């Protein structure tokens, strides 16, 4: 079930690279080809990691329990560019484009010390502590984001309710599957855990990737020239 | 003692990330968000990496000699941000701020071969070469930081001095501790280098923090407009 | 063989570094300052990166295989600086610079996997994986790269086709020496392949280095004022 589901994950991110890709090199402006290139990006980042879990790499077995460490990786480095995605849509100010991009390192970090602490005590003190930079982020979302976005997009206050509901929502359920698999309470077996990470990575970067070019388009034409 | 000094790390960079916190979230202008950002991430940073090191991480012992290896994931990642103090309130020219990081980067990761490598010689040369890297920045920060700095603010010569001064002085003091340490000449016991380094680190974060933002203060009111 | 070889590299990256550091020191306007400020730091990581390999270290024994991993920890900070060159020269846009920054480090890191493998059939899917992200490079400079270079300089076409020129095919020799050394046929005994590489390292950052201060000085006379 594992190895099935790792596979699928590989298709799904090398299929959403290869349609950003196109759109990148048609992109009709600059706004374009930047933001087809961010999506571009996360889904050739996850397709080349989650290729290396499909062969068998990225995994240890700490104190017996097998941990997929190369995981935290591949989120380390495309979580980032999802955010750039909202920031770049939000034409978000530096100092809380800086802050976003900072706290959702500090969350992904934590997150990463959380997982491979042998010590699973500490490790659960980790997971809390990745919740708060998690919820710190989240206050950033729906204040400072939101209102410089409803700032810069009067007639499009929805675009930006849209892209923050599928955000959040997506990505709660990450530290939820977290604590359902051998990390937290065990309640799932590898293949469901497995499943689960693969389905919202697909969601979160395919997903909100064509969600993202939509809302694009949705505020060009809000903003077009009379 | 060990173990209390790196407790006393977690509330005192805690402590200064919430003050830090509170000023970006209640900042006047983009110019103070920006300053107190830069400062709060400084001091987050190594609150989590204190509370990695209390809890028991982030160390090894190597061919029998007790190396906190994360000391220097700290270092590598809130001493570029203490630089960016330094080049914000200095409007430092790019290439030299880029020559500051650069630099400093370099001091930083030899000083972590320094410290990780089973060989001592082989030690001890890196511990040379990061010296020289130390020594690069020094002529930097003296010479064209200082000068754009003086170019930029005529009547506030002083303020840059004070911010040398301390930079200079506080940041020497490190590679001097890791030659009494078990690094070097281990000339003091575990808990004295720890104290050390944590009174340092208090010093260099929140001192430096505090220093910062009260010389922004010096600045903004000797260019205020007549 | 190999001893003497990483010991040639430390003293031509170290030449390399001092002479790009005077060029820096002495730079004549803010993009000369840029452009030795490149490669200096190219030439100084390269330096102490070489220092460590002839040291002994950055090396592992990876089921049975001798393996210089931190040589991929050089590749990935330098070439980066080099594409940097290539941009700052062409005056690329954001776009096509982070595509290019993008496929080099993606270039480099499935590098790194196709070499610390120690299933070699999954390193050789890893080194195919990286060539296709080279060739990717390949494209965006032959096209994009190329087409925004000559657009900003139509009288200058020759210097950007020599620049082009000389980074391919330096560059595709690097995955050569990769096929010919332990990590493929090993066709080639270790001495030889750390000569290959030191020669290759030489060139493509000493080498490209004074071709891109040469190629600026063209640029600079070319576009000079009437
Ligand atoms: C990651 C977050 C770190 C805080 C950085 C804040 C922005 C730095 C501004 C740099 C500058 O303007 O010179
Ligand atoms: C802006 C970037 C954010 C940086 C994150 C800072 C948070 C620090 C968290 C933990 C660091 C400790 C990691 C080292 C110990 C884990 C390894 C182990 O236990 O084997
Ligand atoms: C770290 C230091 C590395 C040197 C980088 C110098 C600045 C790069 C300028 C990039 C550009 O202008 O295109
Ligand atoms: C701009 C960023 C600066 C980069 C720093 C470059 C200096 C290179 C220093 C040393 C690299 C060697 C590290 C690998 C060997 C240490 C590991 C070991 O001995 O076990
Ligand atoms: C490395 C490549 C990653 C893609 C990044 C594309 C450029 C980001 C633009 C950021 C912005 O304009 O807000
Ligand atoms: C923009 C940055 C590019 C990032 C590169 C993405 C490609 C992913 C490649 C492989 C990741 C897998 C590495 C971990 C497994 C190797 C370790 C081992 O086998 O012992
Ligand atoms: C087994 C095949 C899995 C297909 C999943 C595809 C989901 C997203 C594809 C992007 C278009
Ligand atoms: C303007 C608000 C500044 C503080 C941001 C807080 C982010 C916290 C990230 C680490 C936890
Ligand atoms: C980048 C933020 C800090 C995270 C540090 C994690 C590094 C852990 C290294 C594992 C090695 C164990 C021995
Ligand atoms: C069971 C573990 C759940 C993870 C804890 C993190 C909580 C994050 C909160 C997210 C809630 C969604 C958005 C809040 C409402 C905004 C208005
Ligand atoms: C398409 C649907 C998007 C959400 C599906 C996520 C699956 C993971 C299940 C999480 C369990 C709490
Ligand atoms: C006995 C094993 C059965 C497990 C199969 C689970 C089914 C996979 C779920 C697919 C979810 C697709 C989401 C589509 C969103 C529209
Ligand atoms: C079987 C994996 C399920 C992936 C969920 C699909 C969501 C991605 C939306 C793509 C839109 C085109
Ligand atoms: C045991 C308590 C240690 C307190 C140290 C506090 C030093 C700086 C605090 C910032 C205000
Ligand atoms: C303008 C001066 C350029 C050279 C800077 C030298 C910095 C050295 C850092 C590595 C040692
Ligand atoms: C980023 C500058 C270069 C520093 C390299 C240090 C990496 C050391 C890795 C330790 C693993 C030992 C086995
Ligand atoms: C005993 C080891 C000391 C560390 C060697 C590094 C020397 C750095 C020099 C710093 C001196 C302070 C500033 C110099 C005067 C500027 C005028
Ligand atoms: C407050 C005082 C700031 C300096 C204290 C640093 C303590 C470390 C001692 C260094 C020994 C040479
Ligand atoms: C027997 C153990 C005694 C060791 C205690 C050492 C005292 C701690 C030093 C505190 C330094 C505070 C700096 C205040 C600066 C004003
Ligand atoms: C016991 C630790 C000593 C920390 C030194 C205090 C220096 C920080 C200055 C904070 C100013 C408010
Ligand atoms: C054994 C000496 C090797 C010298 C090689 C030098 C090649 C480039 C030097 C830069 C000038
Ligand atoms: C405008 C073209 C955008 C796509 C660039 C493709 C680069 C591929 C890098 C990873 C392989
Ligand atoms: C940065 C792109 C991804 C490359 C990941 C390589 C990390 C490998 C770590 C080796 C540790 C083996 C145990
Ligand atoms: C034997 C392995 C060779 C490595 C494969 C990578 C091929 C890269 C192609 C580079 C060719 C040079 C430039 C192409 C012509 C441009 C016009
Ligand atoms: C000076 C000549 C530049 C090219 C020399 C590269 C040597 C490596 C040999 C590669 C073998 C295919
Ligand atoms: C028996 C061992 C002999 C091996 C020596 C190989 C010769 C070294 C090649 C030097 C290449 C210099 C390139 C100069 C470019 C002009
Ligand atoms: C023995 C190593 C050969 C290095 C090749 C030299 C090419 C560098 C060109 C430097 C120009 C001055």
């Amino acid at each position: 079930m594992a190895q099935i589901w790792l596979w699928i994950g590989v298709i799904g991110m090398a299929l959403g690279s290869i349609f950003f890709g196109i759109g990148a090199h048609n992109a009709k402006n600059e706004r374009w080809k930047i933001l087809f290139t961010i999506n571009f990006f996360i889904c050739a980042i996850a397709t080349g990691l989650y290729l290396s879990m499909a062969l068998g790499q990225g995994r240890s077995v700490i104190a017996g329990r097998p941990t997929v460490w190369v995981r935290y990786i591949t989120w380390f480095l495309s979580t980032p560019l999802l955010i750039l995605d909202l920031t770049f849509l939000g034409k978000t100010s530096l100092p809380i484009t800086a802050s976003l991009l900072g706290a959702n390192a500090y969350m992904i970090a934590t997150g990463f010390v959380a997982t491979i602490s042998a010590d699973r005590t500490i490790g659960h003190i980790w997971y809390v502590v990745s919740c708060f930079a998690f919820l710190a982020t989240v206050y950033l979302l729906v204040n400072q984001y939101r209102k410089q976005a409803e700032r810069n997009y009067p007639q499009a206050k929805k675009v930006f309710r849209k892209l923050l509901s599928v955000h959040l929502v997506l990505w709660t359920l990450y530290p939820i599957v977290w604590l359902l698999g051998n990390t937290g309470f065990n309640a799932v077996n590898q293949g469901t855990e497995t499943m689960f990470y693969t389905i919202l990575d697909i969601t979160s970067k395919v997903g909100f990737g064509f969600l993202s070019l939509n809302s694009m388009h949705t505020l060009e034409k809000n903003t077009e020239s009379v």
